[PDB]
């Protein structure tokens, strides 16, 4: 599924994201944006073997089990397929363990370099939440 901007927040709003570890909820939906372009079935291969999965492209090295990341945890235990649903709920939960681990949002790369310290407010503007 490809979210909408103002869809995606209401769903995040929902699921307990906003102001969850202090993070305001335009940080998730521009993390979201950058990772994925709002695409449940996006998919990327790292150079190390393992890949990332779903709207906030959550690596199997640590979080979930793909089968073909060896040596690799399963953190959230779930299978990386999960990630991957319209259903944003098992990503949701996943990324609250990721975001608690003590590192923040500097766990998503493309939050460090294109979020943090911009007007992430702008992400939800005009959205009735
Ligand atoms: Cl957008
Ligand atoms: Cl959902
Ligand atoms: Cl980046
Ligand atoms: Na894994």
């Amino acid at each position: 599924k490809v979210f909408g901007r103002c869809e995606l927040a209401a769903a995040m709003k929902r699921h307990g994201l906003d102001n969850y570890r202090g993070y305001s909820l335009g940080n998730w939906v521009c993390a979201a944006k950058f990772e994925s372009n709002f695409n449940t079935q996006a998919t990327n291969r790292n150079t190390d073997g393992s890949t990332d999965y779903g709207i906030l492209q959550i690596n199997s090295r640590w979080w979930c089990n793909d089968g073909r990341t060896p040596g690799s945890r399963n953190l959230c235990n779930i299978p990386c397929s999960a990630l991957l649903s319209s259903d944003i709920t098992a990503s949701v939960n996943c990324a609250k363990k990721i975001v608690s681990d003590g590192n923040g949002m500097n766990a998503w790369v493309a939050w460090r370099n294109r979020c943090k310290g911009t007007d992430v407010q702008a992400w939800i503007r005009g959205c009735r939440l």
